[PDB]
DNA sequence: CACGTAAGCAGTCCGCG
DNA sequence: GCGGACTGCTTAC
């Protein structure tokens, strides 16, 4: 087999490389790399190495790598380019590896793990560790077990041994229900003292060195935790038993508002799954507790037990040791559905680099470009410094605030790589400029051509036509890589509603789910299978297309993000290839070509339908615009039409036949206009939406921009079993907003786009007579809570305190003195609630944990206290008033001559 | 900790005769 | 009582 890398460090001057063999086992390796550099020299001077815009150079080959990183501080001295790849690891990787890595994920050593920590006198901080480990349960990937460390003797209670049968056993046997598909895969150690478990769990780590190391915090607390408690029984040597290097070193991570400590354990790659999921699941969660997050993605149960965790192991040992186990197990569930695991694997071969950097786009694109430059002996320009400055983004049209019966959406594919490869926007590949009109007079096409040479963008740009430039050229590489993805994730879609539709019409049979690949649209014969299927084997399927649909879209979106992020990295100052210019161009030319097809459409509808001057786009956000079809529709009648299907299916035709033809062409002669290289300009329709046939249903609103909603019956291509809510920007978007809430507010949006006024009164009206049921969290705000201490003078509200950081204030009085109460911790998120004039906390609100219950002491008086009347005000009656006023309609019935008789 | 800008709403402070 | 200036937070793209 090929070789792949694991890890990689440099070490003083040496590289340290953990790696797979060409016969399939893992081996380390030190290497006195030699890394080369280099400087421009005479033209006069032969060489084959030339830098990004065909200046030639020489290579300066260093002793070693000290030698080289003071080269680069000479050069600083002198004032002079050190050109060449300044991270030295990245070069070795290159060197060592040139050619597309395949890897062999079976031989890559994954961890997951979690530790119990038990603590009388409240969070355990791992940078003190000043209590016992009492549990680790490490899932070895390779080994596929789950290895159990347990602690039976500790100052803080002697315990007897967990029970595998008890723990396999119903919650209404008084077991725990550990999952059965584990409980063979457990290797239980129990231990008579936490020195003992520490040294064997060191002899485990050494025998089974993670490659991959990931669970639920483990970054921010696990790792640390572990080091530190090690660190303060046995001395600093063997804490640093936890690299395969020997190499440890703290590090502080600094934001915005203070700083936190974690360990880098050289030889590793820590993948905290909290992390991954942050930046590749593209959702924004009131609470990031495991059990939150599990509940959300898997629909598994809350964890429960009695009591503070600080007693549950003296209490309930046996439980204490379960849902350790459960808890490993919940991420490794997580990842069978999400995937990011593999997403970073893919990411981190593919660029060719430490697995980490996966977290950081502009240092997956730096060795991206870095070894594609490489291949052709090119040299790439040493990293400036450059000021932060703003610059222009996209154009967002206000919209007319109202209701929209009918509606086509159209939208660019992957506009901002798509502008790059069409302009060919490269930092080696920029021509010069030209004299820039206003940009209404490009939109207009009435400004003098740009260029009759070069390629050109309306913020002044100019860029070669003659070759590709290396950012457009590996830009499309991964494009096209997303673009194979999302093939899958539509096709799972759309197999899914073929499924749903046949759940209509269940048979009553035993039988078997399909074995089918949901990647690919059905076949006629699986669509027969499926029709003849039972409910069980339906849902079973439905469930197994879905998880196949979540796959895709998680490889196909974070290929997405990746691509888009190189555009954005052009305007980041830390970026190789940061340049304004090049920022601007893409953004400037987006405005552009939003703006120019808003008025082609609406100079073909107006052709078509026999009018001037009307508008017939109604908004538009970047690079799609919203298209009101009311006059398609009535030009052939709504009486004409069979059922809502048949108006869809006329739409679907009439945007795919006549409207997708024009905006090519208007986008064809966009392109010669500004003399474009390649056109890419590609506007497909989107969404088809309105309300169900015969209805009183709205079918959409807008209340201005970045806020609408629409019900669609066909998206990008899937026709759905039943209509879908499009809902953008509103409340029922936003986690600040109260889970109880955002479900009322959706089913108000409901009635409004499919059923009508009445409907939504009558709704409204039960929820406001009902609401002071509903559970305390579930009616609670939710916000980010950050500069507490800013805001704290002597335990009040200082000037211009934020009303989140007020509601912590008056939890912080009301908890005070009891080192037990949990802790609203800096940054995290808090539920908010408001309370009611004269209660005995001394102010109008009061804030807690997001995803916890607020602390018995004062749940009862919180519970008593708090004000509905200002809840439904704030929460949901302002939104929905809102929601009625730009869709002119009454959420209460306006009083009329009929009453009374 | 980790790519970019546009832009919405909650809330504070305080003007507005 | 609303709105501008401002901070804070959160989405849409
Ligand atoms: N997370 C982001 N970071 C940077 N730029 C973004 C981001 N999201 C959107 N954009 C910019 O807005 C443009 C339009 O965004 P949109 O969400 O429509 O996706 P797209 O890139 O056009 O891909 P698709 O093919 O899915 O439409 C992008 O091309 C770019
Ligand atoms: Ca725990
Ligand atoms: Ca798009
Ligand atoms: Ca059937
Ligand atoms: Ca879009």
């Amino acid at each position: 087999m090929k070789e792949f890398y694991l890890t990689v460090e440099q070490i003083g001057d040496s590289i340290f490389e953990r790696y797979i063999d060409s016969n399939g086992r893992e081996r380390t390796r030190e290497v006195e790399y030699k890394p080369s550099l280099f400087a421009h020299c005479p033209e006069s001077q032969a060489t084959k190495y030339f830098d990004i815009y065909g200046k030639p150079c020489t290579r300066k080959l260093f002793a070693n790598m000290r030698d080289a990183s003071q080269w680069i501080k000479r050069m600083e001295d002198i004032g002079l380019e050190a050109l060449g790849m300044d991270d030295f690891k990245l070069a070795y990787l290159s060197d060592t590896y040139n050619y597309e890595i395949k890897y062999d994920h079976t031989k890559i050593r994954v961890a997951n793990f979690d530790i119990e920590v038990t603590s009388p006198d409240g969070f355990p901080e791992p940078s003190q560790a000043k209590h016992p480990i009492d549990a680790i349960t490490h899932y070895d990937s390779i080994d596929d077990r789950f290895y159990v460390f347990d602690l039976l003797n500790s100052p803080y209670g002697n315990v007897e041994e967990w029970s595998i049968e008890i723990a396999a056993k119903l919650q209404e046997q008084g077991g725990d229900e550990v999952p059965s598909e584990i409980i063979d895969k457990i290797i239980y150690m129990p231990f008579d003292n936490e020195k003992e478990l520490l040294m064997e769990y060191l002899n485990f780590w050494q025998q089974k060195t993670p490659v991959i190391l990931t669970g639920w915090n483990v970054e921010s607390f696990a790792i640390p935790y572990v080091y530190n408690r090690i660190k303060n029984i046995f001395g600093e040597s063997t804490a640093k038993r936890l690299s395969p290097h020997r190499k440890t070193r703290v590090k502080v991570i600094e934001n915005m508002y203070g700083s936190r400590e974690i360990i880098t354990l050289f030889g590793i790659s820590v993948l905290d799954y909290i992390d991954l999921y942050k930046k590749f699941s593209f959702t924004n969660q009131p609470s990031y507790s495991l059990d939150y997050i599990s509940e959300f993605e898997l629909n598994v149960g809350k964890l429960k037990y009695d009591g503070p965790i600080s007693k549950l192991r003296e209490s309930n040992h046996q439980r204490y040791i379960s849902y350790n186990i459960i808890a490993v197990y919940r991420v490794l569930q997580i990842d069978a559905k999400r995937q990011f695991i593999n997403l970073s694997l893919d990411m981190g071969y593919y660029a060719k680099i430490q697995i980490q950097s996966v977290f950081s786009p502009i240092k997956t694109w730096d060795a991206i470009i870095f070894n594609s430059l490489k291949e052709q002996n090119k040299v790439i320009p040493q990293g400036r410094s450059h000021p932060v400055q703003p610059y222009p983004g996209a154009f967002v049209k206000e919209p007319i605030p109202n209701r929209y019966k009918y509606v086509m959406s159209f939208d660019l594919t992957s506009l901002y790589p798509s502008i790059i490869r069409q302009v060919n926007i490269s930092p080696e590949t920029i021509a010069g400029t030209f004299k820039v009109a206003p940009l209404h007079d490009y939109i207009n096409a009435v400004a003098e051509r740009p260029s009759d040479v070069y390629s050109c963008s309306p913020n002044g740009m100019m860029y070669y036509k003659d070759r590709d430039g290396v950012v457009p050229t590996e830009i499309t590489k991964v494009f096209n890589q997303r673009k194979e993805h999302k093939g899958y994730m539509l096709a799972a879609q759309r197999n899914g509603e073929i499924i749903k539709e046949a759940l209509h019409n269940p048979n009553l049979s035993v039988d078997e789910p399909l074995d089918v690949d949901y990647r690919f649209d059905f076949s006629d014969e699986i669509k027969e299978k499926i029709k003849k299927l039972s409910a069980k084997s339906l849902n079973e399927m439905l469930f197994r297309a879905q998880r196949t649909e979540v796959a895709g879209m998680t490889a196909q979106i974070n290929r997405k993000l990746l691509i888009n992020s190189l555009a954005g990295a052009l305007g980041n100052v830390w970026f190789r290839y940061y340049d304004l210019r090049n920022a601007t161009a893409i953004t400037t030319f987006g405005q552009m070509a939003l703006q120019w097809i808003e008025r082609k459409v609406n100079e073909y509808l107006n052709e078509v339908c026999g009018t001037e001057g009307e508008a017939f786009v109604l908004y538009g956000d970047t690079d799609s615009i919203y298209v009101s079809a009311d006059k398609i529709i009535d030009k052939v009648g709504e009486s004409k039409f069979r059922d809502t299907n048949h108006w869809v299916d006329f739409l679907d035709k009439f945007a795919r036949e006549r409207m997708e033809p024009a905006i090519d062409r208007g986008f064809r002669e966009m392109c010669e206009y500004m003399n474009n290289k390649q056109h890419l300009m590609f506007m497909d329709r989107e969404a088809i939406a309105g309300p169900p046939l015969g209805s009183k249903g709205i079918g959409g609103f807008w209340t201005g921009k970045k806020r609408y909603a629409l019900n669609v019956w066909d998206m990008e291509g899937t026709r759905y079993a039943e209509p879908k809510l499009k809902i953008m920007g509103l409340e029922t978007q936003k986690s600040s907003t109260p889970k109880a809430v955002q479900k009322a507010l959706k089913e108000c949006i409901r009635r409004m786009l499919q059923e009508g006024e009445e409907s939504l009164q009558e709704y409204f009206k039960e929820f406001e007579k009902e609401f002071r049921q509903l559970n305390y969290i579930s009616i609670a705000s939710v916000s980010s809570a950050n500069n507490i201490a800013k805001y704290d003078v002597g335990g009040f509200p200082g000037p211009k305190c934020p009303f989140h950081i007020r509601g912590i204030l008056t939890y912080n009085r009301a908890i005070k003195g009891n080192i037990d109460a949990p802790q609203v911790v800096e940054g995290e998120k808090v539920y908010v609630l408001p309370l009611r004039e004269g209660n005995p906390f001394g102010d109008k609100c009061i804030a807690w944990p997001s995803g916890t219950e607020i602390t018995d002491l004062i749940k009862d008086d919180v519970l008593h206290w708090m004000d509905y009347t200002v809840l439904l005000e704030k929460t949901f009656i302002k939104p929905l008033e809102g929601f009625t006023s730009a869709a002119k309609l009454d959420y209460e019935k306006k009083a009329s001559l009929f009453d009374m008789f």
